[PDB]
């Protein structure tokens, strides 16, 4: 063909964009990993939407596992490959060691193979096939080059055949070689790599495309989570910035606030309200949450620093009651510990959630707490994640980010999330003759005007009540203010 | 001969400053790299070159992938290879093994590959040559030893016929030895290293010049992009400090502002917008996207944080009105995450971006936000790049800057990129009277005189008014003034 490869679609949500469409058709596709990393998984799927999306048949290549435990482990994920064996969609071929056994296992082997391959792609009519685990076939007692020579030829004849196959190799290092034999890497044209990075006590899952010879792909990282649907990929870097804007506004919940705000929040905007411990982020949010119920809209509330119990005891204290608002069906909580996953758990966990509800307002109290330990890119990247996926879904997100020291704060945010957001509430502590009063200040909004007040305002049981300035005072912002005017009233 | 060794054009976009020239005339070089890095990309753009810049004939020698193959993948760059075939300039010659089998045909070589490549290169009057993974061939059952030896045969042959060679090899360690045996490293005259370094999920593509008996090159890594059109590679380095430079004037799109700046910016020059958070950088920079437009001269808008649509959205709430912009075909607006690629590549895609659309301005809202993550190193080198290009191409280049924390930065820059601009206009917070007031200063103007007064400014629909100074205020750099009576 005059043309450029053409890739088969995977259907495995996520991949076919980093690989820029799918898998080049009529070639090999090697994907490696140490233990546990989805590379079985990976086959499987690629060989079962094949058959339930385009009703293209599947030839399932096993050398380690057997056919029944094959099928068994794919309920997992709701597949019913027996159903699928029997309707002549799916044919798993056993190439295991029966449990008996006979020596020199190595030469026929192969060739052997290739027909009985052949045989049941010719028979099954099968465009896809995978061959899970070509690895433990020369692990009986081969040296480098009687792989390198072994692979292509199995490459070759299954090329000539016509069909897009899925290969898999074990690996033993995280980072060291590709594949077990060094060889591996090079006698494929395309190359996936499965990674299951430890770093922290946490595991990271990272799916690479290194190379598709032919073609472009995404280059990199991409880390995604094994789910009861199979693979899950997050393009994080393939999510593109044309997100839809509205004027439309809503509200926080605190007229006074919409007043500061130019009147209510915009409708699609990331929010973020940031201060030290204490000054009242969680309020804003039950205050926000709650607003969305009032106008009978659907909205979650991820917590990560407080429970269920008590996020209602002092919700209940600042006169909202959550109770309701669950009742009703508008307001949905979730709760647990930034420990209890990694970001990319969380991130999905989030996305789930907001798919099953479909709310209008959402909230993360506390990406500081989800800042706990990862690293500044990996944190960084899961906010963009949230973020921008609420944003191109035209839901209001109100984060919260506690400052890393009370009073003196001279950065924002503490891991730069600053540049993210649209609007920015800002809650600090000033100390006014030896007692600590809280200020309330529209920081930044992207469409609308606000107010630049650093208006001091209380908490009791009504709520946030926004009284006045400190327009007598300098170094407020540092917390620890100075009063002024030196002229009292006296005669002509 | 008697004189200085005699270069052969390769015609890789940016290769030839790398090597100087291009690489040395009936000699071989050794090129390497782990698997994807692009080796046969690199030996397949040496011989198509050849053939299509100085119908130069060309052999390929093919270990392991199919000769359709070869042809097919590269259709990708859209070179049809079939044709060069089938006129006779290149010739692709097949020396993988037999699918099918067999293992007592090759008793024979070495020598008889060599009477093919041979009889090859008198057949179709070959200059150039690339062997392809020379490696895999030995991958049969080898000791160091007898790799130095074949290896050396062959080259000693094709030096003797005096063809110019491209022999590619593969490694395992990014970052240790040269090739699989650590032998070929030193049979060849020329060895050329390719790489593909992770680091932080991401991967940079790397090419070395490690060496080239007889000549100078450049010494290091240099960065690179398999694109559709193959190879290109941006020295970086070899970009010489010859930009031109006029007196010529542009507005800034607030006539105050070009009040401040002594009739505004100069045509040729790097213009820099500091402020923290929230300050008004892009409303600085859709102002000045815009009177571009109002004097019919294209401008393109590089956005990283926000979007088309929002940036349109806020930019109308300003005044103006992007849509009429981007219609009369006046500007553009580009959009992507950071992360959306590395430093290399956006690189590209501006540089790509202003070739398609030849803009009179350009604008990158947040260099702060490219260089989240990357190093600060890799990070100025990205920043020498553009800037050094538009102040080549005569293109007035407004770029942004978020500093870390607003009020009290003491420093322009996090990342230190001030001396590579021209011009710093500055916006900061002022507490004056428990609210935050804007303020504006022109930092800095090579050229010109411009105001040193730290004006505040206002931010209405009808966009920024720079008014007065705070005059009776000490500190007003530290965020929060002290109102002196
Ligand atoms: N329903 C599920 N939900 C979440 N994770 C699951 C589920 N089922 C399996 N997993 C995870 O996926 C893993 C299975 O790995 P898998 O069988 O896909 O291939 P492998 O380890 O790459 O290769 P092989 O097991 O053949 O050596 C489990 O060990 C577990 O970590
Ligand atoms: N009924 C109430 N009356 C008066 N003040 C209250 C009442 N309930 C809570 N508060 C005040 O509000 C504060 C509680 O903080 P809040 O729930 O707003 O979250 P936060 O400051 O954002 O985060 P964190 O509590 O984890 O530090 C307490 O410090 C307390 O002074
Ligand atoms: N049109 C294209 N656009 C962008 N990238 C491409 C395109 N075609 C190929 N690529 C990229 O370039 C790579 C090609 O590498 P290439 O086949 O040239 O040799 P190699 O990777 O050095 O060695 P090997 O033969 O072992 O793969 C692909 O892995 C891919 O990342
Ligand atoms: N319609 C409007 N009317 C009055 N003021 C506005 C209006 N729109 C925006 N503003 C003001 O302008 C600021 C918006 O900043 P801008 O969009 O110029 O970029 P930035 O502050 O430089 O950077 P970033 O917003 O990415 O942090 C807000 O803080 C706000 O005070
Ligand atoms: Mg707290
Ligand atoms: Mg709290
Ligand atoms: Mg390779
Ligand atoms: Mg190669
Ligand atoms: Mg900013
Ligand atoms: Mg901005």
């Amino acid at each position: 063909e005059h043309q450029a490869i053409a890739k088969m679609r995977t259907m495995i949500e996520g991949f076919d964009d980093i690989s820029h469409g799918g898998l080049p058709i009529g070639r090999s596709t090697l994907v490696s990993g140490t233990s546990g990393t989805g590379k079985t998984l990976f086959s499987i799927q690629f060989l079962y939407n094949g058959i339930i999306e385009f009703d293209e048949p599947g030839v399932f290549v096993t050398f380690e596992e057997t056919p029944q435990d094959i099928i068994k482990n794919a309920r997992s994920f709701g597949w019913d490959l027996a159903k699928l064996v029997d309707e002549g969609k799916l044919f798993i071929l056993d190439a295991s060691p029966d449990p008996e056994g006979q020596e020199v296992v190595g030469g026929f082997d192969l060739s052997a193979l290739i027909e009985r391959i052949n045989y049941a792609i010719q028979k099954y009519r099968a465009r896809r096939v995978s061959i899970d685990s070509v690895t433990s076939v020369f692990q009986q007692y081969d040296a480098s080059s009687v792989v390198r020579r072994e692979l292509f030829r199995l490459v070759a004849r299954l090329k000539q055949i016509g069909a897009t196959t899925v290969m898999t190799t074990e690996r033993i290092e995280e980072y060291g070689p590709i594949a077990r034999y060094g060889v591996e890497e090079f006698v494929s044209d395309n190359v996936v790599i499965l990674r299951n990075v430890l770093e922290g006590e946490r595991r990271r899952r990272t799916l690479e495309i290194l190379k598709l010879r032919g073609t472009s792909h995404m280059k990199g990282e991409y880390p995604f989570t094994i789910t009861d649907h199979g693979i899950n990929i997050f393009p994080l870097g393939a999510m593109r910035l044309t997100q839809r804007s509205s004027n439309v506004r809503v509200s926080s919940g605190v007229v006074r606030l919409d007043e500061m705000c130019g009147g209510g929040f915009f409708k699609d905007s990331i929010i973020l309200a940031t201060g030290a411990t204490g000054t009242g982020k969680t309020l804003l949010v039950s205050r926000f949450v709650e607003n969305a119920c009032a106008n009978k809209e659907r909205a979650i509330l991820f917590a990560y620093e407080e429970s269920r119990a008590q996020l209602l005891r002092n919700a209940y204290s600042w006169g909202m009651d959550f109770e309701e608002m669950e009742r009703q069906n508008l307001l949905k909580i979730v709760c647990a510990y930034p420990e209890s996953a990694g970001l990319e758990d969380h991130l999905q966990i989030i996305k789930s959630e907001i798919n099953d509800f479909k709310p209008a307002r959402i909230a993360i109290d506390s990406l500081s707490a989800l800042a706990r330990g990862v690293s500044n890119n990996a944190f960084r990247q899961f906010v963009i994640g949230v973020t921008g996926y609420a944003k191109q879904e035209e839901i209001t997100g109100l984060f919260t980010n506690t400052s890393d020291q009370f009073m003196g704060a001279h950065s924002i945010t503490d891991s730069h999330i600053e540049e993210i957001t649209d609007t920015i509430i800002l809650l600090q502590y000033v100390e006014i003759r030896g007692e600590m009063s809280r200020a309330i200040n529209v920081f930044k909004m992207r469409g609308s005007w606000h107010d630049k007040a650093i208006r001091e305002f209380m908490i009791s049981d009504k709520g946030p009540d926004i009284k006045d300035s400190f327009r007598n005072f300098e170094r407020i912002i540092s917390g620890s203010p100075t009063r002024i005017t030196v002229d009292e009233k006296s005669e002509l």
